[PDB]
């Protein structure tokens, strides 16, 4: 039987490829997606073949990732529990999508992934798979094998000749996530030198740096006047924001499976894009549209976090967010300095701001009437209380 | 006829004090509240007497301000349009409340304030006034007078004996607001040296400073182990954060009155408290409670911003927020560095975090069933689309 | 100067026509719309010319009314304060839309309407007018003249040759509204004989009547197998629901301008449609989509009620509702009997219901896992309470 | 080993009692609760002993049911998916609460119930149990045993001495639920004579009946002037409403475990109470409070439906609803007639309604300013769209 494995190249997914051959005596098709992890995915592909894969596929999905997953999510202003910009979250749907497509192309029965039984990833992979191919068979080795502990897995690794070696990392174009190990104690600061995408604030330039991001109908299309594709644009902002230490988050979040866990994230480019968008929105979105939009963002955020990307409720909300984002066209000017992102300017060809309405269509006495009417129900209330 | 005026001691409320006397020929009781503007209010009380007030009152309302207004608001995680911590907004209700109490005490049928006809403050003072005493009369000189320029106001000031002297500011224990003049161009960065409460990040300490804030049942009670009263606590955090340049935001916001306005704010202490609270909340609040609470916060924020403090909607929402906030007990440890605030740790007596649930609360198979049930409707959907 | 008046042919708008001519020395162009009031609008168009209009326009807007206003609103499941199906609310935008178009075509700088200064209609008319043509001038005589009472208005009309003839009515294809007069006492049942669109349930047929309503992509397209245009369809359902006394509501509502008002409404066809729609949705909409949709309906309803039809917030929500409603294709079967409507059956081409899953893919063991995971956070909370 | 079983006295729970003793080599303590199912609970209690229970407990929980579960839910205006008044949903928590208490008193390590593995009840029972006593062991025979059909179940019972006897029913003081069998076809009207709690509208009195319900701080306290305890009050309204065939619902709902199912419900008393409460609320609740409250009700409804009664989200929302409900004091007057409930009058000690404001403080010109300000952002938008 054929099985398509989401293969990263790491120890665990390598142990999984061997485990699947041995346990299911199956023809394993390894799949590695280049989504900006900063690893030569071609090395993962050869290592998979070396580890026993009857086939290995490596694809550059950086553009699809940002264009079809990151951008739509950003248009919605999605933020989980106040700080998480969902770097790992929106990536999983993309990977499961291809796993399913590859399985259908290679006539494979099942697909497998290496997310553990304690997290959100397992849900994201599987909900995506079932939503796309309801008849698909899914295998989650972390839930199915008998290994108990790192020593056993390493022993098993060495036995099969698999290359063996504080926290665990998950990286892609949007961010790098860190959790586990020393990070499991919520009272303990992350260890110095852990971050990789972002330079330390204390080591960031002494001179602030200005950057401008242009948005067209809800999506960023240029940086400092240079038109850049979705992936190239995220990359560029990662470089600029990274040098300044921008986008570090440290939170204890609530997993979908029920328990809290301490996660640390660095999202330089995405963080710049979060504030740039709101800056352009401040001139281009209507007050009531904005207030409504912000009260829905958190719901869309948990949908992404839990793994309901290819789910009707998320696609429905997307219709709202996409409609609203269509008006977001303009430029945000931000000032980067030692870990912070400061909005310092913004402009738009169809700005709703009118200096003439605030400087010293507006008649001062209309305000009295507005106030009296707004006050009526409160006055009736007070009088009734006598 | 008696009129109680919200008197700050500035040129405008000074001009207003004279204007009221001439216009209404009423005795004016000047009221000056110390809410942390960093001004000697007795100086304003005496100047009010020199300007013609038949009675000048000055009260230290710092503790009432933080305890009965800033704290209840903070418990709700109130943030207007993404960044505004409502520094000016929660202050007006307090002032109006005293204006109405004093009018009742002095037998004054009317109150007056110096907010302009183009803004939010006018609504805040008046909705509060009418909500507390329905038949009170309110006079807003800015909406009633004839001055057609700043030049005319000063001439009137000099012609009357009032001392006369790029943007307008409003300061109190929570923040300092800056808007108008040079700030009316949303593409222009605020002028160098404008900020007064926070030190320029470029001139802030080279070594980060750690700070710990203790929360008890939703309100902050100690800083670095020192128990502090509400106003004392906010003051202490303003000093610590200010020294580091923390809490600066720049936005184009939507006034309740219809038009957009470019505002700049520095909220050092409040910004530290915002993040400290969420840090403690991450260990003490249930996932679902939190998610629901966060979707209501934006609504509570617009209520405070529009001026509906003493309104049934806000008091109802307050019951919800207060209920949830009651569990927020613990300590947040934050790191301050050149303009930025970083959560680096948190602990709590009744933390819901359990390392054993994440360390390598259910067994693997449980997750499989959870996923299958969660996936059911998506699979039926896919099948029907057959 | 020219003024386009929303003229219904009644006493008040006739008085208004005369009043406008003299007060503004203007040419008044009368506009009467047939939106299902059950009155020969041509008679109103002629009475206007007799009354002094320089031009009188009358249009059959029944189809545009149902297709472009009633249907989009019904797709959203809009219900104001638990019962009001907004019959008068969605009709005002339509009227004002034509007033502004006619004003433009005739070179008129202003439009006028006869809604009083204490209601919602004035807001709906003007918000629509201003939103479509920002510099249009609106004249609301009720807020400008000084008639001291009814007697005075009758004498004015008698003096102008206007024919002078216990509650006020507003009728159209969607419903008939009743309020004012004897209806002002919330404790008093409406008088017998008041209803006109519906038969007293006590006089309704002794046998129940079954009716089927087919929906296609969110809108009703057929009744009892007969395909019917929007307006013809609402009419047929009015006839059917009407004969049985269906659609009667009696509520005390909150007007946008601040005071409560007692209103009585009969919406036979719309009431059948409300339940028919939900019946088809019960087979075609996903659970999460439905739940989110229902939490937004109320907001949409107040938007309509207040008059924000041609408003970006409303249009944005409409994007969401339209997206969801595109899945609503199927047939609802209802049973009508003495005042009530009963859903007794429903079917759909792409129904999501599967008897497979309820009769004795699904494995009961999965339910245990689902339950354990959902319970984890509750159990942790319990252990911490200790 | 001791196991406390939710014992209804029926065939399946009797089979379960025998099954539990042998499978777990344990003694079973049967618990039967009278919650208004209209059965003699002492009969089930005696039968449990005859079936082998080591102890059988039967309690009258009618008052606790209505006072502590039904009323709190009603104050929230809870309605699931447009029509379900949650009759079975709110009863389960109460039952499980007692199972856990009895287990603790009897020193039993586990509890058991007879809900199936494909429904909602299992979740309600278990989430409740786990929330109250996290270490409790729950046994759900339907998800554990090996019976492969109804005939084998009958053979097992007949073999154990248990006596053996088109849809399934669940009845209590709030309603009677009907689902399964012939009701599984959503296009088929339910069978004649199926309803038990309500008289068919065709047979109901030709004379309408007026009923008055007095509310005090959110809860109903009297019917037609007669003060009644919670359970006696619900009983009374069931009798009155039942005679008139009030409260019948026919829906295809979404279960928490993922699939749709056709359910039929009769809730005579609860339906009168639903409309009675809203009638009193129309005079006692503020507009904004009401609108907010209605947007949260559906969320609370799904919580109850899913089984999250003793859950922090639900208790947090309850704080909101209870705050709001406290103003709900007054009397509702309804007209009952052949299946329908018509609100015909309402009054309250502190009614916020003022004939003052609608009859022909308020000055129409305030309305113009209100409208102008409300329209500003719309005019700005229009001008920009040019
Ligand atoms: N770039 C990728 N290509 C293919 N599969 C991936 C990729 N990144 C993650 N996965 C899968 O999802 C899991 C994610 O966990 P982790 O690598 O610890 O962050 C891995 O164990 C893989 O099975
Ligand atoms: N500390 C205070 N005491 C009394 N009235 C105040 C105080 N702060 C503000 N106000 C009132 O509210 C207005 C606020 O204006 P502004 O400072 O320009 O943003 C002043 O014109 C006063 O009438
Ligand atoms: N069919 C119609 N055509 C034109 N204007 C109308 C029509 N129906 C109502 N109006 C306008 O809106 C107001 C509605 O008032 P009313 O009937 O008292 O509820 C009238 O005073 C008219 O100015
Ligand atoms: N009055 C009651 N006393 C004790 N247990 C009950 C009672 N009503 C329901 N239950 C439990 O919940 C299930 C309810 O029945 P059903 O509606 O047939 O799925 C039974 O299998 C019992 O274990
Ligand atoms: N650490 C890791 N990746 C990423 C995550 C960031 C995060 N807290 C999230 O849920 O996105 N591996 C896990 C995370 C998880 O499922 O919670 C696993 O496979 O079990
Ligand atoms: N500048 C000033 N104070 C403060 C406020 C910050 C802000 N944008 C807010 O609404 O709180 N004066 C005004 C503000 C206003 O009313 O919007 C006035 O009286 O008109
Ligand atoms: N009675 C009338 N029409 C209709 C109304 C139904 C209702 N309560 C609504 O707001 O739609 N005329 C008024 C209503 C109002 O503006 O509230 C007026 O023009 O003054
Ligand atoms: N029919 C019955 N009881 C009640 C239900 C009304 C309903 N649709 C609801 O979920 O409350 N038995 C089931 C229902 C269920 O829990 O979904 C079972 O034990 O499996």
């Amino acid at each position: 039987m054929k099985i398509v494995l989401a293969y990263s190249g790491g120890l665990d997914t390598s142990i999984i490829l061997k485990w699947l051959k041995e346990t299911y005596r199956a023809e394993v098709i390894a799949f590695t997606a280049d989504i900006g992890q900063g690893e030569e995915v071609e090395e993962a592909r050869e290592k998979a073949l070396r580890t026993g894969a009857s086939k290995a596929i490596a694809l550059d999905l950086k553009e699809e990732f940002v264009r079809d997953f990151v951008f739509p999510m950003m248009r919605a202003g999605a933020v989980y529990e106040g700080y998480y910009l969902l770097g790992t979250s929106i990536a999983r749907p993309l990977i499961a999508k291809h796993l399913v497509r590859i399985a259908e192309e290679e006539g494979a029965e099942a697909i497998a992934h290496g997310a553990t039984g304690k997290g959100n990833d397992q849900v994201r992979f599987e909900l995506t798979a079932y939503a796309l191919k309801p008849d698909i068979k899914v295998i989650a080795p972390w839930r199915e094998w008998s290994f108990q502990g790192r020593k056993e897995m390493i022993a098993y690794a060495e036995a099969h000749g698999i290359p063996v070696p504080p926290y665990s990392m998950d990286a892609n174009l949007l961010h790098i996530s860190y959790e586990g190990g020393v990070l499991e104690d919520p009272w303990a600061e992350p260890p110095k030198g852990m971050f990789r995408m972002t330079q330390d604030p204390e080591e960031a330039p002494d001179a602030p740096e200005y950057v401008e991001v242009e948005f067209f109908e809800g999506d960023p299309v240029a940086v400092n006047g240079e038109r850049l594709s979705p992936a190239a644009l995220l990359q560029r902002l990662n470089e600029i924001g990274g040098r300044h230490g921008v986008g570090r988050v440290d939170i204890v979040e609530n997993r979908f499976v029920g328990m809290k866990s301490r996660g640390v994230y660095e999202t330089p480019g995405g963080t710049i894009l979060y504030h740039a968008r709101r800056a352009v929105e401040s001139l281009t979105l209507d007050r009531e549209v904005l207030h409504q939009r912000d009260m829905l963002s958190p719901k869309y955020a948990e949908l992404v976090y839990y793994g309901f990307w290819y789910a009707p409720e998320r696609e429905a909300l997307q219709a709202y967010f996409d409609h609203v984002a269509r008006s977001v066209t303009g430029v945000a000017r931000l000032k980067l300095y030692k870990g912070n992102v400061y909005v310092v300017g913004r402009k738009a060809p169809k700005s709703l701001y009118r200096q003439d309405l605030v400087s010293f269509g507006y008649d001062q006495k209309d305000a009295e009437g507005f106030i009296k009417i707004q006050a009526l129900r409160l006055r009736v209330r007070a009088l009734v209380e006598r």
